Formats: structure tokens, C-alpha cells, sequence
């Protein structure tokens, strides 16, 4: 129910309110964030973002491997923050 997400961006942080239901991108637009995003199709080999807390979930996409999952990365096109989640953008060129 409208969560805490922090985005840890090169600039600084973006903490910002994110809904259960929303993507961790649409919503971020509306505060001002731009987040290294490419498109919003779920195909790519960029667009992601290391999760440090929280847990969300992504099952709508298709790059990031269970190893980068694990390793603590996530997409930043689809993704649904289910609780207050800390995550660092900026992670294409830190998953491949
Ligand atoms: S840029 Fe294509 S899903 Fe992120």
C-alpha cells in the first residue's frame, strides 16, 4: 500500500512513494526520477538495479538470471515494490 522505495542514484538518492500495484519507473517519472530506462517491454539486456532491502517483485520481465537476483539485482522497468525496498539504479553495466 504506496511504499518507501529508495532508488540509490549516482546523484544522490531518489526516496519516493511506489504502489504495490505500479512499476518502480511510472510512478518514479511522476516524482521526477529518471531511472536508466531504454524502453518497457521485458527483453533487454540493460535496465536494472541492485536491491540492498526490502523485497519486491519482478515476475514480468525477461534478462535479469536467478544469479543476479540472488547476487542482489533487479530490473528497473518491471518491478512491484510489495514493501518498503532499498534498491541502487544504475546497474546495467554491474549484472553483465
Ligand atoms: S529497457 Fe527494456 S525492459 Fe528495460
Amino acid at each position: 500500500a504506496t511504499y518507501n522505495v529508495k532508488l540509490i542514484t549516482p546523484d544522490g538518492e531518489v526516496e519516493f512513494k511506489c504502489d504495490d500495484d505500479v512499476y518502480v519507473l511510472d510512478q518514479a517519472e511522476e516524482e521526477g526520477i529518471d531511472i536508466p530506462y531504454s524502453c518497457r517491454a521485458g527483453s533487454c539486456s540493460s535496465c536494472a538495479g541492485k536491491v540492498v532491502s526490502g523485497s519486491i517483485d519482478q515476475s514480468d520481465q525477461s534478462f535479469l538470471d536467478d544469479e543476479q537476483m540472488d547476487a542482489g539485482y533487479v530490473l528497473t522497468c518491471h518491478a512491484y515494490p510489495t514493501s518498503d525496498v532499498v534498491i541502487e539504479t544504475h546497474k546495467e553495466e554491474e549484472i553483465v
